[PDB]
């Protein structure tokens, strides 16, 4: 897997489980084209979104459905979602740490 | 001033100066319409984007041009920008500060919502 | 006012009000000596901790009582406190804002250092 | 391993490698007693700090030598170090995301 997403819950101090994640690629039209999606696991990780052949250079958008996550926990959230937009060139992990009114995100890029 | 944006630089430990910020509001037809824009000041703050009359209920998008910020400092950052999307004023008018702390490959954002 | 502390609450999206802050300075004998303390205000800010004369070169420790903050709100947090330790004024006087953003099991801290 | 430390570099977008980490336990005297230490791996992780029998309830202090890390990279840091102090009761991961003038830390507590 060249692209992985990890989501953490800063209120509970745990992985953020069953968070929906959608990934898009920017098309020539500068339209966002669907690319991959899934739900984080019990470890807060979402693997196997794409393959090395399919993950070409380009601009990608990762949309994390933070609002539904907090809703499911009965906690009032500020944001509609959390979007991460980046240019791909290696292995990429996009990590997000979530609070109801705040989030942070970082890239962890490593070479096998 | 019911919508303020503040941007900090986590590398230099300073305000993030002259950062372009564009604000959009979701229209009836579900498209993003331009709402207001500006640049952060020497203090990292952007005031005067809107007014109490103009800032009605709605879904707003604050797009912070982090890429140009870092590129102007000779750094190639990870993110294209940092977008913050939220529903405003659903229970009446509020005052909103959207703050972002920037690093070349990471950012965090928070909201300070107060009742004037 | 050369040392300010600002604390935000990432759960409520608001200033963190009435947070106790204790500041220490490392002494010649390598022990921590009490330097100043206070509580954050309604805006989450703590001003007036020290003065330009009193805030000399040194290593300082800012201990933010995050545990009491959360416990008073009925939350059992992860951390005992949040400590920020830094060398101040090594290249001349600066103005320092130490900011912290709090969640029950996480916090972040940053510094804004400006030249008055 | 009931206690693990993971350190990430927000400037480079990568694990923070070869960061020294010291763990202390609060003694009855309210003195900080050395407990474990190590250096993060190429993945930014430090495992095998302790055992389940040795990791009893109590107050622990994790000191991350952020200043040396940034020094080794030729980057001027603000903080002397990053300290994380918490009470143990499960498996604990203490994660830290580092910038030269900022850091964040969170707890990821999971049950096997
Ligand atoms: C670690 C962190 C992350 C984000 C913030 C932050 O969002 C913030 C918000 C403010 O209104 C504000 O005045 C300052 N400040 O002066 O430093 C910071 C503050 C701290
Ligand atoms: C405060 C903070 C915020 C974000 C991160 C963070 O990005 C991160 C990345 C990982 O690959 C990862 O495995 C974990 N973890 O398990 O805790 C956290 C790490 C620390």
């Amino acid at each position: 897997c060249p692209l992985m997403v990890k989501v953490l819950d800063a209120v509970r101090g745990s992985p953020a489980i069953n968070v929906a994640v959608h990934v898009f690629r920017k098309a020539a039209d500068d339209t966002w084209e669907p690319f991959a999606s899934g739900k984080t696991s019990e470890s807060g990780e979402l693997h196997g979104l794409t393959t090395e052949e399919e993950f070409v250079e380009g601009i990608y958008k990762v949309e994390i459905d933070t609002k539904s996550y907090w809703k499911a926990l009965g906690i009032s959230p500020f944001h509609e979602h959390a979007e991460v937009v980046f240019t791909a060139n290696r292995r990429y992990t996009i990590a997000a740490l979530l609070s109801p009114c705040s989030y942070s995100t970082t890239a962890v890029v490593t070479n096998p």
